[PDB]
């Protein structure tokens, strides 16, 4: 209509700006709450909560025979993760890995070359069923060795405030991308300049919105690792999450071009993490990649 395609774009905007902000600042007191590093609260309730989107849509795609979007939903998160979302945050915020982490990033690797080998004659709802067995225990693991075992424990005040900051954020940069993505094509449709590939590839964005808005607010605010979580995270949980689901409704084609990249990135992301940095030049490395990634890969 042309404003509530504006007063909604600026609106959903505003919801994402102090939404991401919230989500972080609930996330890092739950974390201290629960005795659990930046890390693995970005790789578990942060990363789960900001790949809601791709879950629904991949789910929703797949079942509407269209696997193509579903899978290259999917990969096509995890690849703007790596390339866009960290690279813009490690340039903002520089982190050095502990070696706790580095293997949490190895297993990531080992995750991924393996959602890529069996997924070349594509997805099978089997293939989706490992990978979704795989991303459980894969969390679990990952708050057991991030966590420490104490008390636990309420009515506590400091808690309510933390997990009520949390769900607000979060509630924050869904609908406040959801209002960006629905104001965006209201905008384009009553200007007529409108088919196929910015009604998809626009949404495409629209799912990765929260965790680019949520990673920037954590790296402005130098909690890196909880970025470096909330990637890693949201990656597994596109593979195991979204893509699995959509196995499930469908078989997924392969994409053995864009699993390619994603393997060379996700394997470029272990190295900078083991023997080197992740600061301004490797986040410039990224989005370069992020760069040629969008100019020559296909429809
Ligand atoms: C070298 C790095 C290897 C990384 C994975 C480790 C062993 C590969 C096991 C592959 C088992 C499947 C082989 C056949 C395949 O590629 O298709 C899978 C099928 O669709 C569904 O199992
Ligand atoms: C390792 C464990 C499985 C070993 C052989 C599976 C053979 C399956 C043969 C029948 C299905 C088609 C096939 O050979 O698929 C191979 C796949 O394409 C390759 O990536
Ligand atoms: C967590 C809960 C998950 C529940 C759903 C799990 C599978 C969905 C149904 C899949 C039905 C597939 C029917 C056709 C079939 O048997 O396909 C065989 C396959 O191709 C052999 O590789
Ligand atoms: C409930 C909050 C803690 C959940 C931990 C889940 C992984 C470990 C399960 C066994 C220890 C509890
Ligand atoms: C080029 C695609 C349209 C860009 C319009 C201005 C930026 C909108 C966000
Ligand atoms: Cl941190
Ligand atoms: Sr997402
Ligand atoms: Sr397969």
């Amino acid at each position: 209509m042309v404003i509530l395609g504006v007063g909604y774009f600026l609106l959903g905007l505003i919801l994402l700006y102090y939404g991401s902000d919230w989500f972080v600042l609930g996330s890092e007191r739950i974390a201290r709450h629960f005795n659990v590093s930046n890390f693995v609260i970005g790789a578990t309730v942060m990363a789960i909560g900001t790949s809601l989107p791709e879950i629904l849509t991949s789910a929703y795609a797949s079942y509407m025979h269209a696997p193509g979007i579903s899978i290259g939903n999917a990969i096509g998160s995890c690849i703007c993760n790596i390339g866009l979302v960290l690279g813009l945050s490690a340039i903002i915020s520089p982190i050095i890995v502990d070696k706790n982490l580095q293997k949490n990033i190895l297993v990531y690797l080992l995750f991924v070359i393996f959602a890529a080998v069996i997924g070349i004659d594509g997805f099978s709802w089997i293939d989706g069923v490992v990978l979704l067995i795989l991303f459980i225990i894969y969390l679990r693991w990952t708050v057991k060795n991030g966590s420490a075992e104490i008390e636990e424990n309420k009515n506590n005040p400091s808690v309510v405030f933390s997990l009520v900051l949390l769900i607000i954020g979060l509630i924050g940069v869904l609908v406040g991308a959801e209002l960006f993505v629905d104001g965006a094509k209201k905008i384009a449709l009553a200007l007529d300049i409108s088919d196929k590939v910015i009604g998809f590839t626009l949404v495409a964005f629209g799912t990765s919105l929260p965790e680019l808005m949520v990673s920037l607010a954590a790296a402005k605010r130098n909690l890196g690792g909880m970025v470096l979580g909330n990637v890693i995270g949201s990656n597994i949980a596109d593979i195991g999450g979204a893509l699995a689901v959509g196995s499930l409704f469908m078989h997924l084609p392969a994409e053995n071009v864009q699993m390619a990249v994603l393997v060379i990135m996700s394997l470029l992301l272990y190295l900078f993490a083991k023997y080197s940095k992740i600061g301004r030049w490797q986040g410039i490395l990224f989005l370069a990649l992020y760069i040629i990634a969008i100019a020559s890969l296909r429809m």
